[PDB]
């Protein structure tokens, strides 16, 4: 996923809030909206690779898990070899 932050100011439109854990293959977008003069209300925009436009609420615990995903850019290696010693013909 592409997190977004925008400050242009407008009329932000997003159909209201959902709760709805989306799949993390299909998240293509999700663009962060603060809380602006020509803006209703704090929006996060989560558009799909499908095009479906997708609204859901900055305080879901579900994309919490997300935005501090976003900042993990540097991994733990995997020292621990998932093949072991198989069995001989």
């Amino acid at each position: 996923m592409i997190l977004e932050a925008h400050y242009t100011n407008l009329k932000c439109r997003c159909s209201g809030v959902i709760s709805t854990v989306v799949g993390l293959n299909i998240i293509d977008r999700i663009q962060v909206t603060p809380p602006g003069n020509g803006c209703p209300k704090t929006e996060v925009v989560i558009w799909t690779k499908m095009k479906k436009v997708i609204c859901v609420n900055p305080r879901a615990k579900w994309l919490q898990r997300l935005l501090r995903h976003v900042q993990s850019k540097s991994l733990s290696s995997t020292p621990q070899a998932p093949v072991s010693k198989r069995r001989a013909a």
